């Protein structure tokens, strides 16, 4: 179903300018600074074989992923290597579709495994980057990336 074509860096703050930090090796939680330091994600880009990419955390070697735990859907990091080929169900946890408002220059990421569900932070600070099928509703939803 995917295939990778190639990854590119960005900054990626949310609306409210809060940006994201690795927190432990399985926490990611979104904070306003100033300290620590603020991840970049590692966006791979791929192709149908819509811009389907997936989310690696920049240096730490993992990526995100939508999984369902429990009876919720859950994001999560794992420890993955670069995918070249997401050609199943399984694999398309770490697909996500990135939406560009481009006269605004604001993104949002929808899941593929979780049709519906988008990458959120609370509108709080220093919580767990999460998903939400009601994005931007009492959460934020949407980001500004930079190259």
């Amino acid at each position: 179903a995917f295939r990778y074509t190639r990854s590119q860096s960005f900054d990626i703050f949310d609306i409210n300018q809060k940006c994201f930090v690795l927190e432990s090796p399985t926490q990611l939680v979104a904070l306003h600074l100033q300290s620590s330091q603020k991840v970049r994600l590692n966006i791979a880009l791929y192709r149908p074989r819509q811009m389907p990419v997936a989310l690696g955390i920049k240096g730490y070697k993992l990526y995100m992923s939508c999984v369902m735990s429990g009876t919720e859907p859950t994001l999560q990091l794992e420890e993955a290597d670069v995918m070249r080929d997401i050609d199943s169900v399984e694999l398309t946890r770490f697909i996500f579709y990135r939406l560009d408002s481009p006269t605004e220059g604001t993104t949002r990421f929808e899941s593929a495994a979780f049709p519906g569900w988008f990458i959120c932070t609370s509108l709080q600070p220093a919580q767990p980057v999460g998903i939400t099928n009601q994005p931007d509703q009492v959460n934020i939803a949407t980001y500004k990336l930079s190259g």
